[PDB]
Protein backbone atom coordinates (compact mmCIF):
# COMPACT_ATOMS: atom_id res chain seq x y z
CA UNK A 1 0.00 0.00 0.00
CA UNK A 2 0.97 3.91 -0.56
CA UNK A 3 2.09 5.62 2.51
CA UNK A 4 0.03 9.28 3.04
CA UNK A 5 1.46 10.16 6.10
CA UNK A 6 5.11 11.89 7.15
CA UNK A 7 5.79 11.72 10.59
CA UNK A 8 8.30 14.12 11.56
CA UNK A 9 8.56 15.11 15.33
CA UNK A 10 11.49 16.21 17.55
CA UNK A 11 10.88 17.59 21.39
CA UNK A 12 13.58 19.96 20.02
CA UNK A 13 16.80 18.19 21.30
CA UNK A 14 20.07 17.17 19.48
CA UNK A 15 19.95 16.97 16.15
CA UNK A 16 17.65 14.65 14.30
CA UNK A 17 17.83 15.00 9.85
CA UNK A 18 14.87 12.88 8.86
CA UNK A 19 14.88 12.59 4.95
CA UNK A 20 11.27 11.98 3.48
CA UNK A 21 12.65 9.74 0.92
CA UNK A 22 10.78 8.36 -2.85
CA UNK A 23 6.96 6.65 -1.87
CA UNK A 24 7.39 4.61 1.24
CA UNK A 25 11.28 5.16 2.34
CA UNK A 26 12.94 7.37 4.86
CA UNK A 27 15.69 8.03 6.56
CA UNK A 28 17.28 9.21 10.19
CA UNK A 29 20.72 10.33 11.13
CA UNK A 30 20.54 11.66 14.55
CA UNK A 31 23.09 12.69 17.35
CA UNK A 32 22.73 13.22 20.92
CA UNK A 33 19.19 13.86 20.63
CA UNK A 34 15.63 14.72 23.57
CA UNK A 35 13.15 12.64 22.45
CA UNK A 36 11.78 12.55 18.53
CA UNK A 37 9.93 10.11 16.40
CA UNK A 38 9.87 9.91 12.44
CA UNK A 39 7.85 7.36 10.31
CA UNK A 40 5.79 6.88 7.22
CA UNK A 41 2.64 5.11 7.35
CA UNK A 42 -1.34 6.22 7.43
CA UNK A 43 -3.27 9.74 8.37
CA UNK A 44 -6.10 7.36 9.65
CA UNK A 45 -4.87 4.22 11.81
CA UNK A 46 -6.93 0.98 11.90
CA UNK A 47 -6.53 -2.16 14.16
CA UNK A 48 -7.33 -3.87 10.98
CA UNK A 49 -4.14 -2.87 9.09
CA UNK A 50 -1.32 -4.49 7.82
CA UNK A 51 2.07 -3.02 7.82
CA UNK A 52 5.21 -4.06 6.03
CA UNK A 53 8.19 -2.91 6.19
CA UNK A 54 11.78 -3.42 5.06
CA UNK A 55 14.83 -1.48 7.76
CA UNK A 56 17.91 -1.75 5.01
CA UNK A 57 19.39 0.15 7.70
CA UNK A 58 19.18 -0.22 11.52
CA UNK A 59 22.17 0.93 13.29
CA UNK A 60 21.22 3.10 16.65
CA UNK A 61 23.97 3.90 19.15
CA UNK A 62 22.36 3.90 22.09
CA UNK A 63 18.27 4.00 22.67
CA UNK A 64 15.96 3.67 20.33
CA UNK A 65 13.21 1.76 18.40
CA UNK A 66 12.30 0.46 15.68
CA UNK A 67 8.51 0.12 15.74
CA UNK A 68 4.87 0.34 14.90
CA UNK A 69 3.68 3.55 16.56
CA UNK A 70 0.19 5.56 16.58
CA UNK A 71 -2.57 7.19 18.69
CA UNK A 72 -6.17 6.94 19.56
CA UNK A 73 -8.81 9.15 21.08
CA UNK A 74 -11.37 8.33 23.20
CA UNK A 75 -9.17 7.48 25.04
CA UNK A 76 -5.98 8.97 24.11
CA UNK A 77 -3.42 6.20 23.97
CA UNK A 78 0.13 5.83 22.40
CA UNK A 79 1.00 2.25 21.17
CA UNK A 80 4.04 0.37 19.73
CA UNK A 81 4.55 -2.98 18.54
CA UNK A 82 8.41 -3.01 18.76
CA UNK A 83 10.25 -5.23 16.50
CA UNK A 84 13.66 -3.94 17.28
CA UNK A 85 15.68 -1.76 19.67
CA UNK A 86 19.05 -0.14 20.63
CA UNK A 87 21.06 -0.43 23.79
CA UNK A 88 17.54 -0.39 25.74
CA UNK A 89 14.74 -2.79 25.66
CA UNK A 90 11.53 -0.88 26.54
CA UNK A 91 9.21 -2.73 29.30
CA UNK A 92 6.61 -1.68 31.87
CA UNK A 93 3.74 -3.71 33.26
CA UNK A 94 4.25 -7.21 32.37
CA UNK A 95 0.40 -8.56 30.73
CA UNK A 96 1.02 -11.57 28.83
CA UNK A 97 2.56 -12.24 25.28
CA UNK A 98 1.44 -12.37 21.81
CA UNK A 99 2.38 -14.86 18.36
CA UNK A 100 2.78 -12.78 15.46
CA UNK A 101 4.71 -12.82 12.23
CA UNK A 102 7.12 -15.24 13.72
CA UNK A 103 7.74 -13.01 16.85
CA UNK A 104 6.57 -13.47 20.08
CA UNK A 105 6.30 -10.41 21.84
CA UNK A 106 6.03 -9.49 25.46
CA UNK A 107 2.35 -6.81 26.29
CA UNK A 108 3.45 -4.09 28.54
CA UNK A 109 1.46 -0.83 29.78
CA UNK A 110 2.98 2.28 31.08
CA UNK A 111 1.96 5.80 31.86
CA UNK A 112 3.91 8.80 30.86
CA UNK A 113 2.98 12.11 33.04
CA UNK A 114 3.51 16.25 31.67
CA UNK A 115 4.32 14.32 28.46
CA UNK A 116 3.72 15.78 25.12
CA UNK A 117 0.52 14.34 22.55
CA UNK A 118 -1.13 15.02 19.62
CA UNK A 119 -3.60 16.97 22.20
CA UNK A 120 -1.14 18.73 24.70
CA UNK A 121 2.28 19.17 25.59
CA UNK A 122 1.65 18.38 29.15
CA UNK A 123 -0.40 15.42 29.13
CA UNK A 124 -0.45 12.21 31.09
CA UNK A 125 -1.79 8.81 29.17
CA UNK A 126 -1.94 5.54 28.54
CA UNK A 127 1.53 3.44 26.14
CA UNK A 128 0.31 0.03 25.39
CA UNK A 129 3.36 -2.01 23.92
CA UNK A 130 4.03 -5.31 22.08
CA UNK A 131 7.57 -5.43 21.98
CA UNK A 132 9.42 -8.29 20.73
CA UNK A 133 11.48 -11.35 23.12
CA UNK A 134 14.36 -11.00 20.66
CA UNK A 135 15.31 -8.63 18.27
CA UNK A 136 13.93 -8.89 14.79
CA UNK A 137 16.45 -9.31 12.17
CA UNK A 138 16.21 -6.49 9.86
CA UNK A 139 16.77 -5.66 6.03
CA UNK A 140 14.31 -8.35 4.08
CA UNK A 141 10.73 -7.75 4.02
CA UNK A 142 8.84 -7.90 7.53
CA UNK A 143 5.31 -7.65 8.57
CA UNK A 144 2.98 -6.66 11.47
CA UNK A 145 -0.26 -7.94 11.45
CA UNK A 146 -1.74 -5.82 13.87
CA UNK A 147 -4.64 -7.27 14.26
CA UNK A 148 -2.65 -10.04 16.57
CA UNK A 149 -1.51 -7.03 18.50
CA UNK A 150 -5.19 -5.58 18.97
CA UNK A 151 -7.07 -8.63 19.79
CA UNK A 152 -4.42 -9.96 22.55
CA UNK A 153 -4.18 -6.53 24.13
CA UNK A 154 -8.04 -6.30 24.17
CA UNK A 155 -8.02 -10.08 26.08
CA UNK A 156 -6.25 -8.30 28.56
CA UNK A 157 -7.97 -5.17 29.33
CA UNK A 158 -5.92 -2.92 27.04
CA UNK A 159 -9.07 -1.34 24.76
CA UNK A 160 -7.71 1.22 22.56
CA UNK A 161 -9.91 4.29 21.53
CA UNK A 162 -12.87 4.65 18.92
CA UNK A 163 -11.26 7.48 16.80
CA UNK A 164 -8.02 6.45 15.37
CA UNK A 165 -5.24 9.37 14.46
CA UNK A 166 -1.94 8.62 12.74
CA UNK A 167 -0.64 5.06 12.30
CA UNK A 168 3.47 4.56 10.93
CA UNK A 169 6.38 2.53 10.60
CA UNK A 170 8.65 4.43 13.23
CA UNK A 171 12.52 4.99 14.32
CA UNK A 172 11.76 6.77 17.80
CA UNK A 173 15.20 7.42 19.65
CA UNK A 174 15.88 9.28 23.69
CA UNK A 175 19.08 10.60 24.26
CA UNK A 176 21.53 8.45 21.79
CA UNK A 177 21.98 8.63 18.80
CA UNK A 178 22.19 6.25 15.17
CA UNK A 179 21.29 5.77 11.69
CA UNK A 180 18.06 4.14 10.19
CA UNK A 181 16.71 3.96 7.11
CA UNK A 182 13.19 2.09 6.64
CA UNK A 183 10.72 1.71 3.52
CA UNK A 184 6.99 1.00 4.90
CA UNK A 185 4.16 -0.53 2.70
C1 LIG B 1 5.37 8.97 22.64
O1 LIG B 1 6.25 9.38 21.55
C2 LIG B 1 6.71 10.77 21.65
C3 LIG B 1 5.58 11.73 22.10
O2 LIG B 1 4.51 11.77 21.15
C4 LIG B 1 4.49 13.00 20.39
O3 LIG B 1 3.71 13.94 21.05
C5 LIG B 1 3.70 15.22 20.41
C6 LIG B 1 2.89 15.01 19.13
O4 LIG B 1 2.88 16.24 18.43
C7 LIG B 1 3.59 13.97 18.24
O5 LIG B 1 2.70 13.71 17.16
C8 LIG B 1 3.94 12.67 19.00
O6 LIG B 1 4.87 11.86 18.27
C9 LIG B 1 4.94 11.28 23.40
O7 LIG B 1 5.16 12.32 24.35
C10 LIG B 1 5.58 9.95 23.82
F1 LIG B 1 4.94 9.45 24.90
Amino acid sequence: ASTDYWQNWTDGGGIVNAVNGSGGNYSVNWSNTGEFVVGKGWTTGSPFRTINYNAGVWAPNGNGYLTLYGWTRSPLIEYYVVDSWGTYRPTGTYKGTVKSDGGTYDIYTTTRYNAPSIDGDRTTFTQYWSVRQSKRPTGSNATITFTNHVNAWKSHGMNLGSNWAYQVMATEGYQSSGSSNVTVW
